[PDB]
């Protein structure tokens, strides 16, 4: 398959953590002397389908802020998924971390501007993202934000993904009709990238602080939403309201919001 490499060609490093779709390494890829993250699974179990799912899908995505697969293990166990290294690791904890003086409000917009770029990317190919959210962007040097990409699905035929009955949702970060329905489309990433938006701006704070998950659906149909995060440039929050239409059509494209930020961005370094 050409994706696929020898198991002995990577030497494992440490564990970064996981659990989870499996857990994840940090690694040497010797031949390149090339320290990579890897994703491992222990043994066959149920979760062997999922694995594959995810290796598939990242073989058919190429973009400068998506995470770049490097090569695959899948012929037996244990098995690896194997990634480029993001340096910083999760831009939730990163977000949490920073120096703000040094990750400032130039940067933020950067940020953005970077992941609206994978995400148009996403949208022309008819992918979409199963959950995006800071916790699944990984971030690099100087401020360089990929976003993961294990959890795609190509729309095959059609607008809309559905998922399985009896799927749970980070509530917080899921569009009105995913929570409904069970119904996933390109604009149901849009809502979540507003979401998406929101950490960014409060240095990743949770979405709906001290809000009772129950009731967040509930208050959605009502039409709240979060409220401006302080310091956030007005024209930043429109685009979060933007995402956060009730219906779907009503959103903008990832195109007009990609186009939007790299132009606030240019203007930002000006
Ligand atoms: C390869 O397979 C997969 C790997 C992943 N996950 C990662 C990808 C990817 N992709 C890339 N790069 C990662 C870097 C990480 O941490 C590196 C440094 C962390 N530090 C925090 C403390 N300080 C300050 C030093 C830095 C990390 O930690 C958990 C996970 C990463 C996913 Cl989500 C899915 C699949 Cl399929």
């Amino acid at each position: 398959d050409k994706w696929e490499m020898e198991r002995t060609d990577i030497t494992m490093k440490h564990k970064l953590g996981g659990g989870q779709y499996g857990e994840v390494y940090e690694g040497v890829w010797k031949k390149y002397s090339l320290t990579v993250a890897v994703k491992t699974l222990k043994e066959d179990t149920m979760e062997v389908e999922e694995f594959l799912k995810e290796a598939a899908v990242m073989k058919e995505i190429k973009h400068p802020n998506l995470v770049q697969l490097l090569g695959v293990c899948t012929r037996e166990p244990p098995f690896y998924i194997i990634t480029e290294f993001m340096t910083y690791g999760n831009l939730l904890d990163y977000l949490r971390e920073c120096n703000r003086q040094e990750v400032n409000a130039v940067v933020l917009l950067y940020m953005a501007t970077q992941i609206s770029s994978a995400m148009e990317y996403l949208e022309k190919k008819n992918f979409i993202h199963r959950d995006l959210a800071a916790r699944n962007c990984l971030v690099g040097e100087n401020h360089l934000v990929k976003v993961a990409d294990f959890g795609l699905s190509r729309l095959m035929t059609g607008d809309t993904y559905t998922a399985h009955a009896g799927a749970k949702f980070p509530i917080k970060w899921t569009a009105p009709e995913s929570l409904a329905y069970n119904k996933f489309s390109i604009k149901s990433d849009v809502w979540a990238f507003g979401v998406l938006l929101w950490e960014i701006a409060t240095y990743g704070m949770s979405p709906y602080p001290g809000i009772d998950l129950s009731q967040v659906y509930e208050l959605l149909e009502k039409d709240y939403r979060m409220e401006r995060p302080e310091g956030c440039p007005e024209k930043v929050y429109e685009l979060m309201r933007a995402c956060w239409q009730w219906n779907p059509s009503d959103r903008p494209s990832f195109a007009e919001i990609h186009q939007a930020f790299e132009t606030m961005f240019q203007e930002s370094s000006i």
